[PDB]
């Protein structure tokens, strides 16, 4: 029941809000949530091996993780709204390897505040489903800094989790062998940079944050990240804006527009 008329009006507002600069203090979470079923359906059609599911609670996630394992599926992703009275959409990567099940929750933003608690909450929720040889880990990325782009980041990462399948074997392997987080509750960002490929950081909202990634991956600076033959750095600049003498990235905001426009295309 996609209301194309309404969506078309929305797309124009998004572009307008970028030009007048009001985008920064507007929340797009509610609209992302509403559009997500269509956006997920769109992603799956584009990538049949993606196996993306949209779940609207932690309970629906862990019970879906149980289902997916039961059906013999070995590779899947989940967009999960973890919030109750609010919206917080994260992405989970699911991978069975050898006999053991790997579940990794990726948080696009930081986790310094209540990271440990939330990680333990989600871990325990999954333990209650009682999956044998099931290992869980939560990963901090700290690449989202904008206020309402959790959905876009998670949707984009979901598709990258598929495309970077082989590059993500190691982090899943270390999760299973319990060599990933160890003593620490979740995986901090600096540790994550050593595991994850360049394509995950295309929408990074912070020049300093990118400098931290390339310090862990020297070649990442001058690596082509798209068909427009622009490097990670070159792309970061080509999707930035000036507001009050501060360089900000509207990459994720532009990605929302791309995602919405694709639903309109026949
Ligand atoms: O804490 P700070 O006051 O330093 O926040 C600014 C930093 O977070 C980023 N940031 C914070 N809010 C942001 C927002 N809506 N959009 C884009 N970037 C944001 C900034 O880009 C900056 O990172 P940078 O110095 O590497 O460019
Ligand atoms: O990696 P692909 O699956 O081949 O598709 C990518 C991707 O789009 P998806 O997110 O839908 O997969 C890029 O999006 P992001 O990496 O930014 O998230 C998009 O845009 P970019 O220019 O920013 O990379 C890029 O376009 P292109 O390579 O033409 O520049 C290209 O989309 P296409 O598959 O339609 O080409």
């Amino acid at each position: 029941e996609l209301n194309t008329e309404a969506l078309t009006r929305i797309v124009e507002r998004l572009e307008s809000e970028i030009i007048d600069g009001s985008w920064i203090h507007i929340s797009y979470e509610e609209t992302d949530l509403e559009m997500m079923p269509f956006l997920v359906a769109q992603a799956n059609k584009k990538y049949p091996e993606l196996n993306l599911k949209f779940v609207m609670s932690v309970h629906e996630l862990v019970s879906s993780i149980k289902e997916t394992r039961m059906e013999g599926v070995e590779s899947a992703r989940f967009l999960v709204n973890m919030g109750s009275s609010g919206i917080h959409i994260s992405v989970v990567d699911f991978r069975v390897m050898d006999g053991k099940t790997s579940v990794i929750l990726f948080e696009p933003a930081a986790c310094s505040a209540f990271g440990p608690a939330l990680a333990l909450r989600t871990k325990a929720a999954l333990e209650r489903e009682q999956l044998p040889d099931c290992y869980f880990a939560m990963v901090e990325l700290d690449i989202q800094r904008s206020s309402s782009e959790c959905g876009i980041f998670s949707l984009a990462l979901a598709k990258k989790l598929q495309l970077e399948f082989m590059n993500l074997v190691k982090i899943h392997e270390d999760n299973i062998c319990e060599r990933l987080c160890g003593e620490e509750p979740f995986l901090p960002s600096d540790k994550a940079d050593r595991y994850l490929p360049v394509s995950f950081y295309k929408h990074t909202q912070g020049a300093q944050r990118l400098n931290e990634y390339v310090e862990a991956n020297p070649a990442a600076g001058s690596s082509i990240v798209n068909k427009k033959n622009e490097t990670l750095y070159e792309r970061f600049d080509n999707n930035a804006v000036m507001l009050n003498d501060k360089k900000l990235s509207i990459s994720a905001h532009k990605k929302r527009i791309a995602e919405y426009k694709s639903l309109l295309k026949p």
